[PDB]
Protein backbone atom coordinates (compact mmCIF):
# COMPACT_ATOMS: atom_id res chain seq x y z
CA UNK A 1 0.00 0.00 0.00
CA UNK A 2 1.44 3.38 -0.98
CA UNK A 3 1.86 6.13 1.64
CA UNK A 4 0.85 3.92 4.57
CA UNK A 5 1.71 6.59 7.21
CA UNK A 6 -0.79 8.97 5.43
CA UNK A 7 1.72 11.77 4.98
CA UNK A 8 0.81 14.88 3.03
CA UNK A 9 2.47 14.52 -0.39
CA UNK A 10 3.77 17.37 -2.52
CA UNK A 11 3.76 17.13 -6.30
CA UNK A 12 5.73 19.03 -8.94
CA UNK A 13 4.07 18.21 -12.34
CA UNK A 14 5.78 19.20 -15.52
CA UNK A 15 3.89 21.37 -18.02
CA UNK A 16 3.24 18.16 -19.96
CA UNK A 17 1.77 16.44 -16.94
CA UNK A 18 -0.33 19.55 -16.20
CA UNK A 19 -2.50 19.08 -19.26
CA UNK A 20 -4.81 16.35 -18.15
CA UNK A 21 -6.35 17.16 -14.75
CA UNK A 22 -8.21 13.85 -14.22
CA UNK A 23 -5.16 11.83 -15.21
CA UNK A 24 -2.93 13.72 -12.73
CA UNK A 25 -5.41 13.22 -9.85
CA UNK A 26 -5.44 9.51 -10.62
CA UNK A 27 -1.59 9.55 -10.67
CA UNK A 28 -1.41 11.20 -7.29
CA UNK A 29 -3.79 8.56 -5.89
CA UNK A 30 -1.62 5.78 -7.45
CA UNK A 31 1.15 7.15 -5.21
CA UNK A 32 -1.08 7.13 -2.10
CA UNK A 33 -1.70 10.86 -1.85
CA UNK A 34 -5.35 10.45 -0.83
CA UNK A 35 -4.43 8.57 2.25
CA UNK A 36 -3.40 11.89 3.87
CA UNK A 37 -6.68 13.65 3.04
CA UNK A 38 -4.73 16.58 1.53
CA UNK A 39 -2.00 17.05 -1.14
CA UNK A 40 -0.06 20.03 -2.39
CA UNK A 41 0.52 20.63 -6.13
CA UNK A 42 3.17 23.13 -7.19
CA UNK A 43 2.36 24.19 -10.79
CA UNK A 44 5.04 24.06 -13.47
CA UNK A 45 7.18 27.15 -13.58
CA UNK A 46 5.81 28.11 -17.03
CA UNK A 47 2.19 28.22 -15.78
CA UNK A 48 0.25 31.19 -14.56
CA UNK A 49 -3.35 31.64 -13.40
CA UNK A 50 -3.58 35.09 -14.91
CA UNK A 51 -1.21 37.88 -15.97
CA UNK A 52 -1.56 40.18 -12.95
CA UNK A 53 -3.70 40.80 -9.88
CA UNK A 54 -3.57 44.58 -10.35
CA UNK A 55 -7.18 45.12 -11.16
CA UNK A 56 -9.16 43.11 -8.49
CA UNK A 57 -9.96 45.84 -6.03
CA UNK A 58 -13.41 46.49 -7.24
CA UNK A 59 -14.69 42.96 -6.63
CA UNK A 60 -17.46 43.21 -4.00
CA UNK A 61 -17.59 41.29 -0.81
CA UNK A 62 -21.39 41.63 -0.34
CA UNK A 63 -21.48 39.98 3.10
CA UNK A 64 -18.15 40.00 4.95
CA UNK A 65 -18.28 37.65 7.95
CA UNK A 66 -16.86 38.58 11.40
CA UNK A 67 -15.78 35.33 12.99
CA UNK A 68 -16.55 35.54 16.70
CA UNK A 69 -15.15 32.76 18.89
CA UNK A 70 -16.47 31.12 22.10
CA UNK A 71 -14.72 28.54 24.26
CA UNK A 72 -11.08 28.00 25.16
CA UNK A 73 -7.99 28.60 23.09
CA UNK A 74 -7.70 25.06 21.80
CA UNK A 75 -11.38 24.10 21.71
CA UNK A 76 -13.77 26.72 20.44
CA UNK A 77 -16.65 27.46 18.13
CA UNK A 78 -17.08 30.41 15.86
CA UNK A 79 -20.16 32.19 14.64
CA UNK A 80 -20.34 34.43 11.69
CA UNK A 81 -21.71 37.89 12.15
CA UNK A 82 -22.70 39.57 8.91
CA UNK A 83 -21.07 42.97 8.20
CA UNK A 84 -21.79 45.66 5.66
CA UNK A 85 -20.54 45.20 2.11
CA UNK A 86 -17.13 46.28 1.11
CA UNK A 87 -14.87 46.10 -1.96
CA UNK A 88 -11.73 43.95 -2.06
CA UNK A 89 -9.71 47.24 -1.96
CA UNK A 90 -11.55 48.27 1.19
CA UNK A 91 -11.09 44.80 2.76
CA UNK A 92 -7.34 44.75 1.94
CA UNK A 93 -6.94 48.08 3.70
CA UNK A 94 -8.84 46.70 6.68
CA UNK A 95 -6.70 43.53 6.77
CA UNK A 96 -3.55 45.76 6.78
CA UNK A 97 -4.81 48.01 9.62
CA UNK A 98 -3.19 47.96 13.01
CA UNK A 99 -6.25 46.22 14.52
CA UNK A 100 -6.20 43.32 12.04
CA UNK A 101 -2.70 42.92 10.62
CA UNK A 102 -0.41 39.97 11.08
CA UNK A 103 1.93 40.46 14.09
CA UNK A 104 5.62 40.31 13.94
CA UNK A 105 6.83 36.74 13.87
CA UNK A 106 9.97 34.65 13.30
CA UNK A 107 8.70 31.97 10.98
CA UNK A 108 5.51 30.04 10.20
CA UNK A 109 5.86 27.96 13.39
CA UNK A 110 6.02 31.03 15.58
CA UNK A 111 2.97 32.45 13.81
CA UNK A 112 1.12 29.12 14.29
CA UNK A 113 1.89 29.30 18.04
CA UNK A 114 0.56 32.87 18.18
CA UNK A 115 -2.61 31.81 16.24
CA UNK A 116 -3.48 29.04 18.70
CA UNK A 117 -2.64 31.12 21.72
CA UNK A 118 -4.55 34.17 20.71
CA UNK A 119 -7.17 33.50 18.07
CA UNK A 120 -10.12 33.44 20.39
CA UNK A 121 -9.42 36.97 21.62
CA UNK A 122 -10.00 38.53 18.27
CA UNK A 123 -12.77 38.56 15.62
CA UNK A 124 -11.21 38.70 12.13
CA UNK A 125 -13.42 39.43 9.09
CA UNK A 126 -13.49 36.80 6.26
CA UNK A 127 -14.82 37.39 2.68
CA UNK A 128 -15.85 33.86 2.07
CA UNK A 129 -17.87 31.96 -0.35
CA UNK A 130 -18.08 34.57 -3.15
CA UNK A 131 -19.18 33.02 -6.48
CA UNK A 132 -16.64 33.85 -9.16
CA UNK A 133 -13.17 33.17 -10.60
CA UNK A 134 -9.85 34.87 -10.96
CA UNK A 135 -8.49 32.44 -13.62
CA UNK A 136 -7.94 34.06 -17.01
CA UNK A 137 -10.21 32.39 -19.58
CA UNK A 138 -7.11 31.70 -21.61
CA UNK A 139 -5.52 29.61 -18.88
CA UNK A 140 -6.19 26.13 -20.13
CA UNK A 141 -4.50 24.00 -17.46
CA UNK A 142 -5.97 23.63 -13.95
CA UNK A 143 -8.39 26.46 -14.48
CA UNK A 144 -10.88 25.92 -11.64
CA UNK A 145 -13.65 27.55 -13.69
CA UNK A 146 -13.19 24.96 -16.52
CA UNK A 147 -13.25 21.69 -14.68
CA UNK A 148 -15.54 18.78 -15.58
CA UNK A 149 -18.68 19.10 -13.45
CA UNK A 150 -19.77 16.80 -10.65
CA UNK A 151 -23.13 16.34 -12.39
CA UNK A 152 -21.35 15.14 -15.54
CA UNK A 153 -19.22 12.76 -13.46
CA UNK A 154 -22.29 11.26 -11.79
CA UNK A 155 -23.86 10.92 -15.21
CA UNK A 156 -20.82 9.27 -16.71
CA UNK A 157 -20.46 6.80 -13.78
CA UNK A 158 -24.06 6.06 -12.96
CA UNK A 159 -26.01 6.93 -16.13
CA UNK A 160 -28.45 9.31 -14.45
CA UNK A 161 -28.77 12.92 -15.75
CA UNK A 162 -29.37 15.43 -13.02
CA UNK A 163 -29.96 19.17 -12.64
CA UNK A 164 -27.40 21.39 -10.94
CA UNK A 165 -24.29 23.37 -11.62
CA UNK A 166 -20.73 23.47 -10.18
CA UNK A 167 -18.94 26.85 -10.00
CA UNK A 168 -15.95 28.18 -8.04
CA UNK A 169 -15.83 30.37 -5.02
CA UNK A 170 -13.46 33.14 -3.94
CA UNK A 171 -12.16 33.65 -0.40
CA UNK A 172 -10.58 36.87 0.74
CA UNK A 173 -8.79 36.32 4.11
CA UNK A 174 -6.90 38.19 6.73
CA UNK A 175 -4.80 37.27 9.77
CA UNK A 176 -6.65 34.75 11.99
CA UNK A 177 -9.47 34.09 9.55
CA UNK A 178 -10.37 30.50 10.20
CA UNK A 179 -11.90 27.51 8.46
CA UNK A 180 -13.47 25.09 10.88
CA UNK A 181 -13.11 21.29 10.89
CA UNK A 182 -15.13 19.81 8.04
CA UNK A 183 -15.31 17.50 5.10
CA UNK A 184 -16.78 18.69 1.82
CA UNK A 185 -20.46 18.54 0.97
CA UNK A 186 -21.26 14.91 0.08
CA UNK A 187 -17.62 14.12 1.03
CA UNK A 188 -16.50 15.49 -2.37
CA UNK A 189 -12.94 16.47 -3.28
CA UNK A 190 -11.97 20.09 -3.17
CA UNK A 191 -9.26 21.99 -4.98
CA UNK A 192 -7.98 25.32 -3.67
CA UNK A 193 -5.66 27.72 -5.41
CA UNK A 194 -3.99 30.51 -3.41
CA UNK A 195 -3.97 33.33 -5.96
CA UNK A 196 -2.16 35.94 -3.95
CA UNK A 197 -1.04 37.22 -0.63
CA UNK A 198 -0.08 35.60 2.62
CA UNK A 199 -0.09 31.87 3.36
CA UNK A 200 -2.84 29.52 4.58
CA UNK A 201 -2.00 26.79 7.14
CA UNK A 202 -3.95 23.54 6.87
CA UNK A 203 -4.59 20.70 9.26
CA UNK A 204 -5.99 17.39 8.00
CA UNK A 205 -7.08 13.96 9.34
CA UNK A 206 -6.54 10.95 7.07
CA UNK A 207 -9.85 9.68 5.66
CA UNK A 208 -9.35 6.27 7.21
CA UNK A 209 -9.30 7.96 10.62
CA UNK A 210 -12.07 10.46 10.22
CA UNK A 211 -14.38 8.76 12.69
CA UNK A 212 -11.72 9.30 15.41
CA UNK A 213 -12.01 12.98 14.88
CA UNK A 214 -15.81 12.74 14.97
CA UNK A 215 -15.74 10.88 18.27
CA UNK A 216 -13.46 13.46 19.83
CA UNK A 217 -15.67 16.25 18.54
CA UNK A 218 -18.76 14.66 20.13
CA UNK A 219 -16.85 14.60 23.48
CA UNK A 220 -15.61 18.19 23.15
CA UNK A 221 -18.83 19.73 21.90
CA UNK A 222 -21.39 17.66 23.76
CA UNK A 223 -24.45 19.95 23.42
CA UNK A 224 -23.80 20.33 19.68
CA UNK A 225 -23.55 16.56 19.38
CA UNK A 226 -26.96 16.08 21.04
CA UNK A 227 -28.45 18.67 18.68
CA UNK A 228 -27.29 16.99 15.50
CA UNK A 229 -25.80 13.69 14.47
CA UNK A 230 -23.48 15.42 11.96
CA UNK A 231 -22.76 18.72 13.53
CA UNK A 232 -19.36 19.12 11.93
CA UNK A 233 -21.41 19.91 8.79
CA UNK A 234 -22.17 23.23 10.48
CA UNK A 235 -18.60 24.23 9.98
CA UNK A 236 -18.17 25.99 13.33
CA UNK A 237 -15.90 23.84 15.51
CA UNK A 238 -12.16 24.24 16.04
CA UNK A 239 -9.77 21.89 17.83
CA UNK A 240 -6.05 22.75 18.07
CA UNK A 241 -3.14 20.51 17.15
CA UNK A 242 -2.16 20.34 20.80
CA UNK A 243 -5.60 18.99 21.72
CA UNK A 244 -5.58 16.57 18.84
CA UNK A 245 -2.13 15.27 19.97
CA UNK A 246 -3.35 14.98 23.60
CA UNK A 247 -6.23 12.82 22.42
CA UNK A 248 -4.23 10.66 20.01
CA UNK A 249 -5.96 11.81 16.83
CA UNK A 250 -3.87 11.22 13.74
CA UNK A 251 -3.36 14.43 11.71
CA UNK A 252 -0.89 16.35 9.60
CA UNK A 253 -0.26 19.99 8.87
CA UNK A 254 1.15 22.00 5.97
CA UNK A 255 1.36 25.65 4.90
CA UNK A 256 0.18 26.66 1.40
CA UNK A 257 1.77 29.69 -0.23
CA UNK A 258 0.66 31.90 -3.03
CA UNK A 259 0.83 30.11 -6.36
CA UNK A 260 0.17 26.66 -4.95
CA UNK A 261 -2.78 24.27 -5.23
CA UNK A 262 -4.14 22.08 -2.46
CA UNK A 263 -6.45 19.11 -3.08
CA UNK A 264 -8.61 17.70 -0.32
CA UNK A 265 -9.77 14.09 -0.79
CA UNK A 266 -13.11 12.48 0.01
CA UNK A 267 -13.80 12.36 3.73
CA UNK A 268 -10.53 14.18 4.58
CA UNK A 269 -11.41 16.43 7.53
CA UNK A 270 -9.56 19.73 7.32
CA UNK A 271 -9.30 23.05 9.16
CA UNK A 272 -6.92 25.98 9.01
CA UNK A 273 -6.19 29.69 9.13
CA UNK A 274 -4.86 32.54 7.04
CA UNK A 275 -1.60 34.31 7.88
CA UNK A 276 -2.60 37.71 6.50
CA UNK A 277 -4.39 39.31 3.53
CA UNK A 278 -4.91 36.70 0.81
CA UNK A 279 -7.24 35.51 -1.91
CA UNK A 280 -8.00 31.85 -2.62
CA UNK A 281 -10.31 30.17 -5.15
CA UNK A 282 -11.81 26.74 -4.51
CA UNK A 283 -14.30 24.34 -6.05
CA UNK A 284 -15.58 20.86 -5.40
CA UNK A 285 -14.98 18.06 -7.86
CA UNK A 286 -15.57 14.33 -8.19
CA UNK A 287 -13.84 11.27 -9.65
CA UNK A 288 -15.06 7.72 -9.97
CA UNK A 289 -13.54 6.87 -6.64
CA UNK A 290 -15.72 9.49 -4.91
CA UNK A 291 -19.00 7.77 -5.71
CA UNK A 292 -18.80 5.34 -2.82
CA UNK A 293 -17.98 8.17 -0.43
CA UNK A 294 -20.90 10.15 -1.67
CA UNK A 295 -23.21 7.26 -0.93
CA UNK A 296 -21.95 7.00 2.67
CA UNK A 297 -21.63 10.70 3.51
CA UNK A 298 -23.23 11.90 6.69
CA UNK A 299 -25.76 14.44 6.62
CA UNK A 300 -27.05 17.27 8.80
CA UNK A 301 -30.87 17.19 8.89
CA UNK A 302 -31.23 19.61 11.97
CA UNK A 303 -31.46 22.53 9.63
CA UNK A 304 -28.27 24.27 10.51
CA UNK A 305 -26.05 23.18 7.54
CA UNK A 306 -28.17 24.64 4.72
CA UNK A 307 -26.36 24.10 1.40
CA UNK A 308 -26.58 24.62 -2.36
CA UNK A 309 -29.30 23.73 -4.78
CA UNK A 310 -27.03 21.16 -6.46
CA UNK A 311 -26.58 18.99 -3.40
CA UNK A 312 -30.29 18.06 -3.67
CA UNK A 313 -29.73 15.77 -6.61
CA UNK A 314 -26.71 14.17 -5.05
CA UNK A 315 -28.72 13.18 -1.96
CA UNK A 316 -31.70 12.18 -4.02
CA UNK A 317 -29.76 9.81 -6.28
CA UNK A 318 -27.01 8.52 -4.00
CA UNK A 319 -28.93 8.54 -0.67
CA UNK A 320 -32.64 7.98 -1.49
CA UNK A 321 -33.44 6.68 2.02
CA UNK A 322 -32.07 9.88 3.61
CA UNK A 323 -33.65 12.16 1.05
CA UNK A 324 -36.99 12.93 2.78
CA UNK A 325 -35.39 13.76 6.18
CA UNK A 326 -32.43 15.72 4.71
CA UNK A 327 -34.78 17.82 2.53
CA UNK A 328 -36.93 18.67 5.61
CA UNK A 329 -33.65 20.08 7.04
CA UNK A 330 -33.19 22.16 3.87
CA UNK A 331 -36.85 23.50 3.98
O1 LIG B 1 -9.78 28.39 2.19
C1 LIG B 1 -10.78 28.29 2.98
O2 LIG B 1 -11.25 29.15 3.82
C2 LIG B 1 -11.54 27.03 3.11
N1 LIG B 1 -11.28 26.13 1.96
C3 LIG B 1 -11.59 24.84 1.98
O3 LIG B 1 -12.17 24.26 2.97
C4 LIG B 1 -11.31 24.02 0.75
O4 LIG B 1 -10.71 24.48 -0.19
O5 LIG B 1 -11.87 22.90 0.86
MG1 LIG C 1 -11.93 44.90 -9.71
NI1 LIG D 1 -13.00 22.48 2.54
ZN1 LIG E 1 -27.14 19.83 11.96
Amino acid sequence: AQNPNCNIMIFHPTKEEFNDFDKYIAYMESQGAHRAGLAKIIPPKEWKARETYDNISEILIATPLQQVASGRAGVFTQYHKKKKAMTVGEYRHLANSKKYQTPPHQNFEDLERKYWKNRIYNSPIYGADISGSLFDENTKQWNLGHLGTIQDLLEKECGVVIEGVNTPYLYFGMWKTTFAWHTEDMDLYSINYLHLGEPKTWYVVPPEHGQRLERLARELFPGSSRGCGAFLRHKVALISPTVLKENGIPFNRITQEAGEFMVTFPYGYHAGFNHGFNCAEAINFATPRWIDYGKMASQCSCGEARVTFSMDAFVRILQPERYDLWKRGQD
